[PDB]
């Protein structure tokens, strides 16, 4: 029944305003000041007792007994530097910045969700923890979060992302391994005189070498060197790996470090560059996905699941999901026709009909994970 309800004039409605307000009005990362004021007095009307500020802008509520099991529902908050290209009478009013990734949809359709499951609180058997995250886009909020505590006793976490990818109304996911990883690396070549030149094109070839494609998805390796720049070269780059992350590090590490030795060199290599630590693979915990497809299939009809493919794209979602039971979903937006431009693209657009699914499928998983964990 709770789609009925998520559909809903009252709900619906009132789901529509706040996404808007929120698109009309982007903000960045750590900068989300309006959206986090506006999601702290939706809370205190439905009302939710919550915790503020978590990583500065972020907002923590809570829905049900106040006693664990606590599960999690996040969405993230921070819009993109983009100039919106879409004319309608909601574009944003910041020159130079759009919410280009759905993030003002994902805290919308969590608002959606706490509604929902408020309604409900007297009968969840354990405490719902709403997790309105800052910062995805840098890649920090995440973990600004959880160093400040946000998983503590939290058995479980659940997020979704809007997609184009997708068809309209389904919602995809995989078990494991799922979003890659992504790394960097920093590396100074110098001699044991014209050594360093000639080992750095050769590291830059051979790290070159280690690009990956296979007929496995999960197998894809990339390795880029983005920077080079003579007593002394420093070359950085990236890598990313849905498998085998640590061994891929260790690989480039190892290839600068043989190839400047035989060029009769030294080399430093860090794999941690001005405290840039990696980012690990976004893994669905497999119990979580087995619960998802079910919640899924029952709540929108057997075809609605989809399996997803991996994904070698940028969620700091993985550093909740390293850390406890992590799944993280995409739910499609995309028509018939391939309508709706790309994550990112100055032409993203949500498809607003979506936003009643994303509030019963949060709600649902939240409803059932708790039952689930009760029987």
């Amino acid at each position: 029944k709770l789609l009925e309800f998520a559909k809903s004039p009252e709900v619906f409605d009132w789901m529509v305003k706040i996404r808007r307000k929120i698109h009309e009005n982007p903000e960045l990362g750590y900068e989300e000041l309006e959206t986090s004021k506006l999601i702290r007095s939706e809370l205190e009307l439905i009302g939710i007792k919550y915790r503020y500020p978590v990583a500065i802008t972020g907002v923590i509520g809570y829905i049900g007994t106040g006693e664990p099991p606590f599960v999690a529902l996040r969405a993230d908050m921070d819009a993109l530097p983009i100039q919106e290209g879409v004319e309608w009478e909601h574009k944003s009013k910041i020159a130079g910045k759009m919410h280009a990734c759905g993030h003002d949809g994902h805290v919308t359709m969590l608002l959606g969700a706490a509604k929902i499951l408020h309604e409900h609180r007297h009968h969840l058997q354990g405490t719902v923890v709403l997790i309105f995250q800052p910062a995805e886009e840098g890649l920090s909020g995440a973990k600004k979060m959880r160093e400040e505590g946000a998983l503590k006793n939290v058995e479980a976490i659940f997020g979704i992302h809007l997609s184009a990818r997708i068809p309209f109304g389904k919602a995809a996911s995989r078990a494991g391994s799922f979003l890659a990883g992504a790394g960097v690396f920093e590396a100074v070549i110098t001699g044991k005189t014209i050594d360093p030149v000639v080992a750095a094109s050769s590291i830059v070839l051979s790290l070159q070498q280690l690009v990956s494609r296979e007929t496995d998805p999960l197998d894809s390796k990339v390795v880029t060197v983005s920077k080079v720049n003579p007593d002394s070269i420093t070359i950085g780059g990236t890598l990313r790996a849905f498998t085998g992350f640590t061994q891929l590090q260790q690989r480039v590490k190892e290839v600068i470090t043989k190839q400047a030795a035989v060029h009769r060199c030294n080399a430093s290599v860090n794999l941690t560059p001005n405290g840039r630590e990696p980012m690990p693979p976004t893994v669905n915990n497999k119990d979580l996905y087995k619960q998802f497809k079910k919640v899924v299939r029952d709540l929108l009809g057997q075809e609605a699941f989809v399996e997803a493919a991996p994904v070698m794209g940028s969620e700091d979602f993985s550093y909740f999901a390293e850390t406890i039971p992590g799944h993280f979903s995409l739910l499609g937006m995309q028509d018939e026709t391939n309508g709706y431009a790309s994550s990112h693209s100055p032409l993203y657009r949500i498809n607003e009909d979506v936003l009643p699914y994303g509030a019963a499928i949060h709600a649902s998983m939240a409803v059932q994970y708790l039952k689930e964990k009760a029987s």
